[PDB]
């Protein structure tokens, strides 16, 4: 199951990722959740409490989510690798593709979601297939495996590019997740 998969990966030391880390981000929400959210990484208050997307840019997140209807609950998150990496700096392919390769495909496989955000140019990457901008793919539709992938900016990038004007990460956020939103209701 997802739950047992999840009590194992907490004393996973697959990627030297483990040494800083004090507890393990595996991911939260709906089990059978349609749409999944897929991140870079955890941070500080995430690494504190083993919870993802708990700390600014989290509440972020949050504030995004009801702002289109979506319930938090009803989604699951998670980021590439579970681990804090040393002073929030991204994750390197090599630990990318052991943690995600131990985790983040079953996960997948396991909540069997209809939709796939990935947040941040790391998470879209993946996704992807290829090295990418994330100003490029973000807001436009791909495929991966047969579900639908919907690049977004990452909350913490609105952070560092707070601009409330026209056409600013902050704008153009609000219309993606719209976007999810009316792409969740239209699902068989
Ligand atoms: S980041 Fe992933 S692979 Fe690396 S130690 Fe943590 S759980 Fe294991």
């Amino acid at each position: 199951t997802l739950e047992l998969l999840q009590a194992q990966a907490q004393n996973c030391t697959a990627c030297r990722l483990m040494e800083g880390r004090t507890r393990v981000v595996f991911g939260e929400g709906n089990p059978d959740a349609k749409l999944m959210i897929v991140g870079e990484g955890p941070g500080e208050e995430e690494d504190k409490t083993g919870r993802p997307f708990v700390g600014k840019a989290g509440q972020l997140l949050n504030r995004i989510l009801e702002a289109a209807g979506i319930p938090r609950e009803e989604v699951y998150i998670t980021n590439i690798v579970k681990c804090r990496p040393p002073q929030n700096r991204a994750p390197l392919p090599d630990e990318a593709k052991i943690c995600t390769d131990k985790w983040l495909l079953k996960q997948i496989e396991l909540i069997a979601p209809q939709i796939i955000v990935p947040l941040g140019a790391v998470a879209a990457e993946f996704f992807l297939g290829e090295k990418v901008s994330i100003t490029k793919v973000r807001g436009k539709w791909y495929e991966w495996h047969g579900i639908k992938v919907f690049p977004m900016f990452h909350p913490a990038y609105l952070l560092r590019n707070p601009s409330r004007a026209p056409g600013s990460p902050k704008h153009l956020t609000w219309l993606d997740i719209q976007e999810v939103k009316r792409a969740l209701d239209a699902l068989p």
